[PDB]
């Protein structure tokens, strides 16, 4: 009788995560929260999101919870990869600073609390919309129109079924082993540009990819982008935990149904 607590489940990762644990002899449930937590006293919450993660970080301290709070590599300013656990963040952006901000809120109101920190995302989506990645999908595609690709911004796509597996596998270590806190990091090993993802795309469905023009200038509109916020992780393969899905293979399970 094993219990897990997956808050923003209805998400991409929310729902690689809850059939993860579903999949591997745990009672999961999915919230798309106090009363919840108190009735199912979960003994892990897995939390995909700062006033409201440091109020669930004392919910899960109050029923003893073991909670996983899932943050970002936009943490880091990714002008020196790859980035430690013991590395000091510098978020040069509102999203990095909001993350940062969640995981002190967490690890301040938790002492029990871990943090692992992931990069890009990408999966089974339901919309294309839903992944950074999977966005592409449609001006890879389609070879009308020429069409302008970041290969500035250095990224490590990583399949959310590759973090919910750690999650997992965190939560399992963590059972046996209550030194199981702090932060964490994992990610994919393939290190990729937006412009080398479209070409590996174009190349999964064998697509014309000619069209696909390389940006390689650093940006000039919007907010601050870390250029390498490479994330090591030393920390959670010494423990024996992980696992990483090759980008080629990850994106044709996850784009097949939207080949047009
Ligand atoms: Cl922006």
């Amino acid at each position: 009788n094993r219990r897990v607590l997956v808050t923003g489940a209805t998400g991409l990762l929310g729902r690689a995560v809850h059939k993860e644990f579903q999949q591997n002899n745990w009672h999961a449930v999915g919230c798309g929260v106090h009363h919840i937590i108190h009735d199912f006293q979960p003994h892990v919450i897995v939390h995909c999101a700062v006033d409201a993660s440091g109020n669930l970080a004392k919910e899960a301290a109050a029923v003893g919870a073991f909670l996983i709070y899932i943050s970002s590599d936009y943490v880091f300013d990714g002008t020196n990869p790859p980035y430690r656990e013991e590395d000091i963040p510098a978020p040069l952006n509102l999203y990095g600073k909001t993350k940062l901000d969640g995981e002190k809120a967490v690890l301040e109101n938790n002492l029990g609390a871990a943090v692992l920190r992931i990069p890009i995302l990408y999966g089974e989506v339901e919309k294309l919309e839903e992944s950074a990645v999977t966005v592409m999908f449609d001006k890879v595609q389609f070879s009308n129109k020429s069409a302008n690709m970041d290969h500035w911004q250095q990224r490590f796509p990583t399949h959310v079924k590759d973090v919910a597996t750690v999650c997992r596998q965190l939560a399992e270590k963590r059972m046996l082993d209550p030194s199981i806190k702090g932060t964490f990091h994992w990610s994919g090993n393939e290190q990729m540009t937006k412009y080398e993802m479209a070409c590996a795309i174009a190349d999964a469905f064998n697509l014309p990819s000619s069209h696909l023009r390389p940006i390689t200038d650093s940006p000039v509109l919007g907010a601050q982008r870390p250029r390498n916020a490479q994330l090591d992780c030393s920390k959670l393969e010494t423990l024996g935990i992980g696992q990483r899905t090759p980008f080629r293979i990850g994106i044709k399970e996850s784009l097949w149904p939207f080949l047009i």
